[PDB]
């Protein structure tokens, strides 16, 4: 399970989502950082 989202706001929120999300879900997570 390596999977991946398009997320729109701050860097640093893109950062808190990625890091969030992969302590969240037992898998990784990618996540692409719009503005």
């Amino acid at each position: 399970c390596k999977q991946r989202r398009r997320y729109r706001g701050s860097e640093e929120e893109c950062r808190k989502y990625a890091e969030e999300l992969s302590r969240r879900t037992g898998c990784e997570v990618e996540v692409e950082c719009e503005t």
